């Protein structure tokens, strides 16, 4: 019932999704080492096993309850484990493959994104990936409000519980969202070599870098 | 016949010609005047009157051939005129209120494109917005191969007769396409006060740039 509606309260989910899991299977070995940053019940783990069967998932996020949602999905897989760890505190040594995240970093301060990006190139591997999956703001104050009228079009046309969309607006007034293009441009700064959007649906984006390529 | 082909041809068609129509339905009155240049059989100029039917449509294209299919989707509008001309033909006098295009300006030279831009702008009035749905290359080579992957896997998905692909990889030696970072700058180079990706998937994208707002 969870799983339906992240698919009610996000646009083009599979468009999205689907691109981080592809991307990251035209970037990576099957027996890739992946991080999943903020990865709550692990829908974006979940995508990334059912194309990368023999890789092995480390899932990561603060809640407790939302990874033991993740440790249910999870239940009989030998090669996934389950960090409890704040962004900002130290990240597991790895290296990785690829680190991946789904409408997690928004949650952060500017800074602390520009601090996270640069520790995330370090548990890279020569040649790996970033992927977020990612709640963007538009670039100006009257293109916010048109990607919301989007945004809120995609969730009554999904005929989303009221109760359950009230509560999506309440939990964004504490989100700190940018625009796509500042995000991509500080993955540049933190040193990755190519960063680029492959998909977006308004205030939706997949954007990924790379660590050599 | 046709139209079902340009939806196996083409990733997220519904996604990205719909992104095209709600920016200028949030952008513009009912009443506008609009432009849709290389428009073809005139599908984007369809999909515009289906949502504005009070708008007042110059469908625009080098192709003769085109424009009978054009003629005869429009048979019985008539608020719907048709432009025999190229893109590097002095563009008709208006103002409008929008002018779009999709699947066109890639097939001009790079600095055909900025020269376009500007001129297109000239032809809006203030606040006036240009929407173009456009083939994207990558960034790199490397992304290049996998926007290619992308595009080639949806049109497997989507039960393509090879014969029809085949002719669209040919059609496609001709192509000039460039990154979409590289577009959305040149609409700011050429004045418009915005310019955002709006939605994309990959080597389809839809942009905008508004002129004053
Ligand atoms: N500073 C922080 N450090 C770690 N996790 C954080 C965080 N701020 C938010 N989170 C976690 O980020 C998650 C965002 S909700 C999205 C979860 C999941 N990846 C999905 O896409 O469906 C939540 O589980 C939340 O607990
Ligand atoms: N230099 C040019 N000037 C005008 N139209 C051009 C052009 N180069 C290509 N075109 C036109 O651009 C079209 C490309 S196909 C896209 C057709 C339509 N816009 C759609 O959404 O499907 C053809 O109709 C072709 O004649």
């Amino acid at each position: 019932t969870y799983d339906a509606l992240r698919r009610q309260l996000i646009p083009s989910f599979d468009l999205l999704y689907g691109s981080a899991v592809s991307v990251v299977a035209m970037s990576v070995p099957a027996t890739a080492r992946i991080l999943d940053l903020g990865a709550g019940t692990g829908l974006l783990g979940a995508a990334l096993r059912e194309r990368l069967p023999d890789a092995e998932l480390l899932l990561q996020d603060r809640s407790q309850a939302m990874l033991e949602q993740a440790r249910q999905r999870f239940a009989d897989d030998d090669q996934v484990a389950i960090r409890v760890a704040d962004h900002l505190d130290e990240l597991p040594a790895g290296p990785f493959d690829a680190v991946v995240s789904a409408l997690s970093i928004h949650h952060l301060e500017h800074q602390d994104k520009q601090d996270l990006f640069t520790r995330i190139r370090k548990i890279l591997r020569p040649g790996g990936i970033f992927v977020n999956v990612e709640q963007v703001l538009a670039p100006t104050s009257e293109l916010e409000k048109m990607y919301d009228r989007q945004h809120e079009a995609h969730v009554l046309a999904s005929d989303t519980p009221a109760e359950e969309w009230a509560a999506g607006r309440e939990r964004m007034k504490h989100d700190i969202p940018i625009d796509v293009e500042t995000q991509i441009q500080w993955l540049r700064d933190a040193g990755f070599t190519t960063a680029d959007c492959l998909a977006k649906d308004w205030r939706f984006a997949t954007y990924a870098g790379w660590n050599g390529s």
